[PDB]
């Protein structure tokens, strides 16, 4: 699974595209 908006990511766990990978998955505003 890709990490959803209410999820978080890691070096392995990636957030779903459209969001940015960070401590938590954050929507790409920029």
């Amino acid at each position: 699974y890709c990490q959803k908006w209410m999820w978080t990511c890691d070096s392995e766990r990636k957030c779903c595209k459209g969001m940015v990978c960070r401590l938590w998955c954050k929507k790409k505003l920029w």
